[PDB]
């Protein structure tokens, strides 16, 4: 068994890990944008199942809720799918202000590490890959915002996963990408 | 105390690590692009004050100074400012050729993490972003640049920083996003 | 000496790691973009030869050879140079299907780590860049596809490659970018 660190109440395991590719650092209200993310055992432990999660926050207002922007993936070689409202955690608001807003985004990979039984175990040095297509409405705007992928893992088989409506009991290391959203930066000369 | 390693003659805790977010791998003399980048304790040590230093450096010319570009960064969501020449190191060079010039992008956070009499302490886990515009002034290039970002932290209360110009007495882990400085790629096919 | 681990037969030191930038999470058939790639010594052991190899890999086809892409790159500062069909790994098929295409991408860094003799060493904190230039041929797409970074090193100076057409007698941390390779998202509102 591996080891876990506690932040919050939770049970953290620092070698799962995420990667982001193509976040822009400037996204435009109302505009589509495609990145990809996936989550790396770093670690020895095989876990027989796994899952992503995104945190969407708001640092500088409290109003983004999830109805506020359009989400669709699709886990490595399976197909697109619409991410689920049902699935997802009531929006949290941070003590020093703003609001986050945590998505699961988990499923079966296309046959690559999930198994007939719909797990997607995670051997050492393997991966899972959520190509993600976002947009937020128009007329919202954010002058420090970002995405945090949180990979859920069950520790044992037949765990159950401890947040309502994320994937997993115990997590992986948070991964950052800080951005606006808003207008790109003027010339500066 | 948390452990250090010592890198030319400066005290080291790599678990202060740095993100870059939208750094493009080419960049157009005279254009302006905006990335974000933000360092994170990944160790259990509480920093009681911290700061973002940012390394321009090109590799294949020594001419290059801070005059030749403007920079402006906002410390997660406080407000923009331009970045300080008087906050800068002096050309630093290697002994292989080339030019760095580092910058301080230090300053409170908007109050995150950052406490009213300035000092942002870095709690576990916890992260500082600084969003950067940045360009480079027409008329200059470079085959192979880069962005070092070096975040520096105050090991105890009321420690000076050590190099002048920079924040910090202890530094975090160096991360790197290399480019060039010049026209984009033609079309290969 | 440092420790290795296993994976799949091979000796992999995850002190050595890697990191791209620029790498679009969609990209066009038939157009060109550029990214760089540079692995970084995270440990204390000075390897004494270096150099990178680059996978290019399709999940969803197993059709995809060397000669449907483009491929150019540049070591750090010194000069672009197109990658060498020959000095590539032959294709290699996973049980679950798709194909990955390995390729050498080393040499002289323009003097920035080389040597007079060839060889690149790696200091501790050191690193070593590729710029890359890539393309995909028209006509040929991929739904979940990816580029991962695998830093070879020789461990002993005289020691050899054990992987024909790649460099290296052990390897570093694997590191990934998750890309389509087709058209870009349709805008969800
Ligand atoms: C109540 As609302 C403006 O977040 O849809
Ligand atoms: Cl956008």
């Amino acid at each position: 068994g591996p080891v876990y660190r506690e932040y919050k109440g939770f049970r953290v395991n620092d070698n799962i890990v995420a990667d982001f590719i193509g976040v822009p650092a400037v996204i435009t209200p109302g505009e589509t944008i495609e990145f990809s993310v996936f989550y790396t055992n770093r670690g020895r432990y095989a876990y027989p199942d796994t899952g992503l999660n995104l945190v969407i926050w708001f640092s500088d207002r409290d109003d983004l809720r999830r109805e506020d922007f359009k989400l669709f993936y699709k886990v490595s070689r399976a197909d697109w799918q619409e991410q689920d409202p049902a699935k997802c955690w009531d929006p949290q608001f941070p003590a020093e202000g703003g609001v986050h807003i945590a998505c699961q985004l988990s499923g079966p990979d296309g046959g690559i590490l999930s198994k007939p039984d719909g797990t997607v175990p995670l051997p050492e040095v393997e991966s899972v890959t959520a190509h993600v297509r976002l947009a937020f409405r128009e007329g919202i705007t954010s002058e420090h915002a970002g995405i945090f992928a949180l990979p859920g893992m069950l520790d044992a088989p037949g765990d159950k996963s401890i947040i309502p409506g994320l994937f997993g009991n115990v997590f992986g290391r948070l991964q950052q990408a800080s951005f606006r959203l808003g207008e790109g930066p003027s010339s500066l000369y």
